[PDB]
């Protein structure tokens, strides 16, 4: 009977649940909610979020923990002295994914450079005829996420590091240093200070929807995550970025450029979660997506289940001679990028191996606290 309940995140949902290769144990359930739902379910212990009962037990997020929302956290259910504390929470990388860019316009391949989709989703660009050389003309249609969203804030991430103040000018864009700029946001509608009229939200949560809106209408232009395309080698319909498809990151230009934290560093949940919102290589739109845990749960199976989780996802294999993951064939499967040894290795060791005082259900740490039954 004993059910792990969690939920967040549509970008790495069918990783986790639902496909023949799919990671979690059969016991955990997972509510596609998007990212900022998912965080608040967590946060504040609200299964209702999720479509059910009890106590959430993790979510799946690509937005990052804010300062805000840890503080919060801290302050409520990780209070020094206080009984009835949950403990710590935890915030690990599950996988890197790239964000790729669909649209819905017949023609031959299409390549964009930064600055072209700086004006596409600045709505500085708003006609398939601004697009020089692409052999297509009409309104171009901007579908995006209308709920709280990790995709959006990874998008929206590389576009405040990469754009420059004439990629995005004469646009809507709220102002940094005197002129429109992007800002990191999982709320897109937020980046305006009104939204353009060819802006349109999807009609329904999650990136598959979002998807399907773009291809319900032509012309239209979005973005989620690489699982739900079909190709992510047809240019015609899923745009090459600075000459890349959405299939060549360049793993050592942004994975392999942070190692994980140790120490002091590692007891903030916020270091556990590089971001790279300019890599010098590859296709330029990546990141993590996540999870959180409670570092403790009353419910004792519960913490066995995760920790087993953990010892498997982020354990080591060598298989033909080279080192991977256990799971690295579904998260290839899924057209998600591994993480690497080193990270793997250090969410084994510290969240993973009960016998560490930073892990799931620790009996030192979590001693008489957790997460409710």
């Amino acid at each position: 009977q004993t059910a792990v309940t969690g939920g967040g995140a549509s970008l790495p949902a069918d990783l986790y649940k639902g496909s023949a290769d799919s990671i979690l144990p059969a016991n955990f359930s997972y509510a596609v909610t998007g990212s900022g739902t998912g965080k608040k379910a967590f946060l504040e212990n609200n299964s209702a979020l999720f479509s059910t009962t009890g106590t959430v037990h993790f979510a799946g997020s690509d937005s990052v923990l804010s300062s805000t929302e840890l503080n919060t956290y801290n302050s409520t259910y990780n209070v020094s002295g206080d009984a009835n504390r949950y403990g710590a929470l935890v915030q690990i990388p599950s996988v890197a994914t790239s964000v790729t860019i669909p649209f819905n316009k017949a023609g031959s391949a299409v390549d964009l450079s930064v600055t072209q989709i700086c004006g596409i989703f600045s709505g500085k660009i708003n006609n398939w005829s601004q697009l020089a050389g692409l052999g297509r003309t009409g309104a171009i249609q901007v579908v995006y996420r209308g709920e709280s969203s990790g995709t959006s804030e990874l998008l929206t991430r590389f576009l405040t590091s990469a754009c420059q103040p004439a990629d995005v000018s004469g646009t809507n864009l709220k102002l940094a240093n005197g002129v429109p700029a992007f800002s990191v946001q999982s709320t897109f509608a937020n980046l305006f200070t009104t939204v353009p009229s060819n802006f349109v939200a999807a009609p329904a949560t999650g990136g598959s929807a979002l998807y399907n809106a773009v291809y319900a209408v032509d012309g239209r232009v979005g973005y989620v995550g690489p699982d739900v395309i079909p190709s992510l080698t047809d240019a015609t319909k899923v745009a090459k970025v600075k000459s890349f498809s959405p299939d060549e990151v360049s793993v050592q230009a942004t994975l392999e450029t942070a190692a994980p934290p140790t120490g002091a560093a590692a007891e903030n949940p916020a270091n556990w979660v590089p971001v790279f919102g300019n890599p010098s290589a590859g296709y330029p739109i990546a990141g993590y997506t996540n999870f959180v845990f409670g570092q403790c749960y009353k419910n004792a199976t519960v913490g066995a289940n995760v920790r087993g989780f953990l010892t498997r996802h982020y354990g080591s294999t060598v298989v033909n001679g080279v080192e991977q993951g256990p799971n690295d064939d579904a998260i290839r499967a899924h057209k998600f990028i591994p993480l690497t040894k080193a990270w793997r290795d250090a969410v084994r060791a510290r969240f993973a191996t009960a016998t560490n005082a930073g892990a799931v259900n620790n009996p030192s740490t979590c001693s008489g606290i957790g997460r409710p039954l």
